[PDB]
């Protein structure tokens, strides 16, 4: 579980989003597992604006963060799961480093700000949804 506060919005992994989240739904994005809804308070979150490919992630499964070095956002292929079918994710960075299922959301940061959230894994690796090119999430 996990999501970013940034101004009016509330960015989480769609397959984890609420009834809630729906009801204030902004923009969701199937292929990037991602979906923004709209809040009443402002957040606590600041976005990266840059092309890092190294930076830090909380693990909720060992309660604990790790530095991780990723791909840049691509097409990866994803199994299917209870969530989705067999498909191509977009904007998915990959990394080695321990995930579970319940990893999802947790954030990934650089010296910048919020990269994005962690979205797939396997066995060693971990998977991050960007939102580096979200502009509109800042105004
Ligand atoms: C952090 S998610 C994760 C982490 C570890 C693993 N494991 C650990 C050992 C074997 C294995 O495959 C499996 C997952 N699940 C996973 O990637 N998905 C299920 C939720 C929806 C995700 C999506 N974005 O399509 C895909
Ligand atoms: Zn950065």
């Amino acid at each position: 579980s996990g999501a970013i506060y940034v101004g009016n919005y509330r960015v989480v992994n769609r397959h984890l989003a609420t009834h809630n989240d729906w009801a204030n739904l902004v923009w969701e994005d199937s292929s990037r597992d991602l979906l923004v809804s709209s809040t009443t308070a402002q957040g606590c979150d600041t976005i990266a604006r840059c092309d890092c490919q190294t930076g830090v992630y909380y693990c909720s499964s060992r309660r604990k963060h790790y530095p991780v070095s990723f791909s840049k956002p691509s097409l990866i292929f994803v199994e299917a799961s209870e969530y989705y079918p067999a498909r191509y994710q977009s904007h998915l960075m990959l990394a080695v480093g321990h995930s579970e299922p319940g990893d999802c959301g947790g954030i990934l940061r650089c010296q910048h700000g919020v990269v994005g959230i962690v979205s797939t894994g396997g066995n060693g690796l971990v998977g991050f949804a960007d939102v580096r090119d979200l502009l509109w999430l800042d105004e």
